[PDB]
């Protein structure tokens, strides 16, 4: 609840700590090692890994980011990975995830295969988080007052009309809905005067540190700074928007939206500041209201799919955690592959870098990790556009040919860089 204690660590306890990195994760992993319970710890970034290695300085912690140490952290993505490889994971006591509302497939996931262990009654579990799975408080308890202003928020270029974005003197963090959302608005405040970093999934955990070693005026991020990003900021602007990614007719994903976020990431995002008790007043600015967009969000069939693949018990399948199991339509058990498949569709999923949907579909139909031709082999409407005329890379055999993947997924073109990583993968660089 509001306070942990050492009977949270008794097999078949589960317990949301709302709302940490603190003393009170190394008060846990104390009370873990003194009862000899084998312990993972469990991040959400490498950024959230490094910070707590300073806190858990002296402790016994293994850090898979003496030789002998019975606590073990890693990421949230890391710890799913391991379980779905052929790699020896132990069957841990405790099971500590930070910033448990995540919402990244592997967290999902890795929250599903948690909560099914601590219900055989073979370990307990503490998620923390302030926004608990489920949650209906866009507005939770801060630590120092915050002053909350619904506003129309610019998505676009400006140049009247929002003197209060430009006249302030502090530090903002702006949540945009997409990367090329973000780019147009840096570009306005840069052309503004202001000096603006950009982050989001593929470059956070390199271009946070610009955040401690740079002046700056804005941080223009996605939604990956909902995951106990740092910031010493004294405003948030909040869009309230994100992109829903959506499985169509299950033959396609699409990018939905933008549209309103869930209260758990207005939540988060406006928790990024009101942080400091001795300075009241800090400013979140919302430009729209919140909805249970997560109600038919891919990320949740593919945690499914990564459920599915991971043993547990023979003839058992591991559900998702029961508040967050009603977001996806599927039947248990429906994505399970077979050994070959299987490795497949994790070789996809990493070397791949390919969206676990994507990497689904490919794994599935028997096509092996090396064999590209289905990036090319798709009806027209699949073509992928690069400014606006179709997409083209050399083949690994050397022809040029229209990029048109066999299953569209918008995530593999949203940006530039997306776009860049799945003509390499098209091409057979990796």
């Amino acid at each position: 609840v509001e306070c942990f204690e050492p009977s949270m660590l008794k097999k078949k306890q589960l317990t949301v700590l709302d709302l940490k990195t603190r003393r009170v994760l190394p008060e846990i992993v104390r009370e873990a090692i003194k009862k000899r319970l084998r312990t993972v710890i469990l991040a959400p970034t490498r950024v959230v890994a490094a910070e707590m290695e300073e806190a858990l300085r002296g402790l016994p912690v293994r850090y898979m980011t003496s030789g002998t140490e019975i606590v073990d952290l890693m990421c949230h993505a890391t710890f799913t990975s391991r379980l779905l490889q052929p790699i020896r994971v132990p069957n841990y006591n405790l099971n500590i995830m930070d910033e448990a509302h995540f919402t990244d497939p592997s967290s999902i996931a890795a929250r599903g295969y948690i909560s099914t262990r601590v219900e055989m009654g073979e370990a307990a579990a503490i998620f923390m988080t302030a926004t608990p799975p489920g949650t209906r408080d866009a507005f939770p308890d801060s630590n120092s007052p915050i002053m909350d202003t619904e506003v129309e928020v610019p998505e676009r270029a400006w140049s009247s009309g929002f003197d209060w974005v430009t006249d302030h003197s502090g530090k903002t963090v702006w949540f945009v809905p997409s990367v090329r959302n973000g780019n147009e608005i840096a570009a306005c405040l840069t052309k503004a005067g202001k000096r603006v970093i950009q982050l989001s999934r593929k470059t956070f955990e390199t271009e946070f540190q610009k955040t401690k070693n740079q002046e700056w005026d804005f941080v223009i991020t996605t939604d990956i700074s909902e995951m106990g990003a740092n910031f010493k900021a004294d405003r948030v602007i909040d869009s309230r928007r994100c992109l829903k990614p959506v499985i169509l007719d299950g033959e396609r994903v699409i990018l939905a939206g933008p549209m309103p976020v869930t209260h758990a990431s207005a939540a988060q995002r406006r928790g990024r500041i009101g942080r400091n008790p001795n300075k009241p007043g800090d400013e979140y600015m919302y430009g729209g209201g919140c909805a249970e967009t997560d109600e038919g969000h891919a990320h949740w069939l593919e945690a499914r799919m990564l459920l599915d693949n991971i043993y547990l018990q023979d003839g058992l399948i591991a559900s998702l955690y029961r508040p967050e199991a009603d977001k996806v339509a599927a039947i248990e058990g429906e994505f399970k592959l077979r050994t070959e498949q299987r490795k497949t569709f994790v070789e996809l999923m990493k070397r791949g870098d390919l969206p676990v949907w994507l990497a689904y579909q490919v794994a599935s139909a028997g096509i092996t990790y090396t064999d590209r031709r289905w990036c090319f082999d798709g009806t027209t409407n699949n073509t992928i556009m690069e400014d606006s005329v179709p997409a083209e890379v050399w083949t690994k055999y050397g022809e040029k040919r229209v990029l048109k993947p066999r299953w569209m997924d918008a995530r593999v073109c949203s940006d530039h860089a997306a776009l860049k990583s799945f003509k390499e993968f098209a091409a057979g660089k990796r």
